[PDB]
């Protein structure tokens, strides 16, 4: 109890360091933006950033071995980039309200038919998420503990409508304001998981009576978990951006891999799009059962996870596992998904630091690091009509005292980020 | 059967005097953006276009101006170029190249096997083909049964590797056994393209269809796609230069992203392709699963739903013929009369309807690029802003009246 109670301590240290690191890394983008829409900055170089890349694709337009590039002029990728800004503002925003948040949201997804709501129904050993060779899960299926629903257990549907996109829609839902969703039970769930045309949200509340406290996932005693079941990758365009969307409102990923496909493109897509925040997030190989060349799938899976996220395949003991268990508390151990339901549950319950504070630091240090390299760039640049002359060479001047000071600024924050040490437990 | 092929002919050249005239529709508006940017539209709005729509997405991430605009869109002019001028290749050509694509393990190899009745391409659960793996009949490389190993380094990048293979240029390729083909179709980083030469014998000619004796077919068995981003390019690449496609579905999960990611691109020009559901003695609801790929068939080419009895095939045919399967003889027995016998819906219609269509928008930017200049700051700048405008005008007015009279050119193709 008394390292329980001083990781308790430490979680609110860094809880409140990394709180006011993006404040003041907010504070270095609000002066970018501001600097960027007086007197464009240069984005075009000939290495790559982490975040704030600025990468233009063509629809339906497949480059094989293209230059890309295109030469487009400066000012107008500055005003492309304003777009990254804003995205990387609403992502910082996004972190913010996590830290704040005491609750530890987990996010099973992955490509279509890997297993996610057979995994989900497994954490809880009961078969409540619709299961189906066929594609299912259309909308993101959020279980909550009945506790913040008076103790009923029943389905809030929240509609789409309410709001002009998704995400305003969930964030509108309180329990204390109806018509925001709709009064369904559990028995109808097969029928609302496809409607992701009339749907947002389902607020899924049941009670984790089945198995005791010491050993149950959602009614642990300690931290308020919140388990989402996600529409399958590979799908649809917007059902894609939708997932997309909700990684950066979330703070654990447990991805879930089909053992003969590995990790899919559109799967690598998510991944490495999450790996701008989180560091470290669970993978679960399904369907391993059927492989037959087992030995040579392993070290496939490996050495993709390996590139995909470092940090994942140094502690694949954790967070690495293999299950079959597929569509409870049945007479056979199944010690493959138990290993991973310790560990689990060790990341989230006893490393709050490093569950729920570290996509914090890991996104400030990769974001702090870009504005490194974009203000080292344009330094070196701005370095180097006549009437029109006199007021250019008197406005290059004005911004280089600007990226040298924000350049001085973020070496600062970036040496100053490091020194929180979330891995203390 | 004697005049039905003459009418083959001329339309085979009537198609390449219309390739050759948008051949240089195109290379004028190049020439026009480059010296002057042109007019466009960046989202969808009303009367949109078929093939230089000019969508532009942020890669990482529920604004643009002319000059930038059109410096997007001249990166599309190239690849309407360049996919016009794998058409005029293909109408070059007397032989079809059948195209076996589909996403990763869905068993585009062993639908290869199952046409040859041989158990010639590498078949593995885990991803196995990388390579393009390309059969021929042995009667090209002097009855001699091998494989001919296109390396990769041979050229800058893998388009020209293939096209600079000659049997008679040696070290252009390896030669390699066949027994060897499970160690070079992964080795994508080494390799462009597996020249695969058999014969056709384990069959009749009257049911072979390599061996055929009508027509010159070419087997290509393509790499998954949603595995690698150059990989998937590759395969959308390789679909320009080849005149039919069997699309093979994964029964349990139907049409994925990347599945219709291919097919709509290939619908530009393709009305007409094959739909091969494999795994399908898995599935549990098979009216459901049935009816969940028909649905998807109907939008992404409502030409092969109309015909779906011909195109579209539910078959249990799997690796793990060493019996006839009837699911699988109406396949083959459908393909063959796709290839052999109407050769003008299956080799000469992609041509005309690419045509169509491209003509089609270059009527709509011509027109309405000429409608937005006539609407209309420095003394000298304005001066010869001016003439720009009016060389401008000129130019499209030239442009709408040559792809108009075009479009009249291609529609009077009477192919049936
Ligand atoms: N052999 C085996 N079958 C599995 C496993 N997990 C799921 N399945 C089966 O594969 C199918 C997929 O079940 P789901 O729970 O719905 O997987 P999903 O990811 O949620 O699929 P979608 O929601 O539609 O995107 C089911 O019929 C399961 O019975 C597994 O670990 N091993
Ligand atoms: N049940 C069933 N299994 C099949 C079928 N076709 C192939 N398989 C099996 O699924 C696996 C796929 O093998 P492949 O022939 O290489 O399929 P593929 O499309 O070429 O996969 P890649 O080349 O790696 O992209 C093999 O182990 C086959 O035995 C089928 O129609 N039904
Ligand atoms: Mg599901
Ligand atoms: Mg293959
Ligand atoms: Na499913
Ligand atoms: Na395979």
């Amino acid at each position: 109890s008394i390292s329980s109670q001083l990781s308790q301590w430490n979680y609110n240290n860094n809880r409140v360091l990394l709180k006011r690191s993006i404040l003041k890394t907010q504070a270095f983008m609000d002066q970018l933006q501001e600097e960027n829409n007086i007197r464009p900055i240069f984005i075009a170089a000939n290495e790559k950033l982490h975040v704030l890349q600025l990468n233009i694709k063509l629809d339906g337009q497949y480059n094989t071995k293209e230059k890309n590039g295109f030469n487009i002029e400066k000012k107008a990728l500055s005003k492309l980039f304003h777009s990254q800004i804003v995205s990387v503002t609403n992502h910082l925003n996004a972190l913010k309200k996590r830290v704040d948040d005491v609750s530890s949201k987990v996010f099973i997804t992955g490509d279509v038919n890997t297993g996610k709501s057979a995994l989900c129904n497994s954490l809880l050993k009961q078969r409540l998420l619709p299961e189906d060779q066929l594609p299912c899960t259309n909308v993101f299926s959020e279980i909550l503990e009945a506790r913040e629903n008076d103790g009923i257990e029943e389905v809030h549907a929240i509609p789409l409508n309410i709001a002009p996109t998704l995400k305003e829609a969930i964030d509108m839902y309180s329990i204390q304001n109806p018509k925001t969703y709709e009064i369904h039970t559990l028995k109808e769930l097969p029928d609302l998981v496809p409607q992701n045309g009339k749907y947002a949200l389902l607020k899924i509340y049941i009670k984790d009576d089945k198995r005791p406290a010491s050993t149950s996932l959602l009614r642990n005693g300690t931290v308020d978990i919140s388990l989402i079941d996600s529409p399958g990758l590979n799908m649809d365009s917007l059902q894609t951006a939708e997932v997309m969307s909700r990684q950066e409102e979330i703070d654990l990923v447990i991805f879930v891999v089909n053992a003969e496909n590995q990790l899919t493109l559109s799967a690598k897509e998510f991944i490495s799009l999450a790996s701008r925040e989180k560091k470290l997030m669970f993978f679960v190989v399904k369907k391993f059962d059927k492989i037959r060349d087992k030995q040579r799938c392993k070290e496939l899976i490996l050495k993709q996870i390996r590139d995909l996220s470092p940090e994942t395949y140094k502690r694949a003991a954790d967070f690495v596992h293999f299950v079959s268990k597929n569509g409870y508390s049945s007479s056979d151990p199944d010690p493959d998904f138990d290993s991973l339901e310790d560990s689990l549950r060790n990341f989230v319950l006893k490393k709050r630091s490093l569950s729920k504070l570290l996509p914090a630091k890991t996104y400030l240090s990769k974001l702090l690091s870009d504005i490194i390299m974009i203000s080292k760039s344009n330094m070196k640049m701005y370095s180097e009509t006549k009437k029109e002359l006199e007021n250019k060479k008197e406005s290059n001047l004005l911004s280089i005292k600007f990226f040298q000071s924000l350049y001085e600024g973020t070496v600062a924050q970036k040496l100053m980020v490091e020194e929180i040490n979330l891995d203390i437990d």
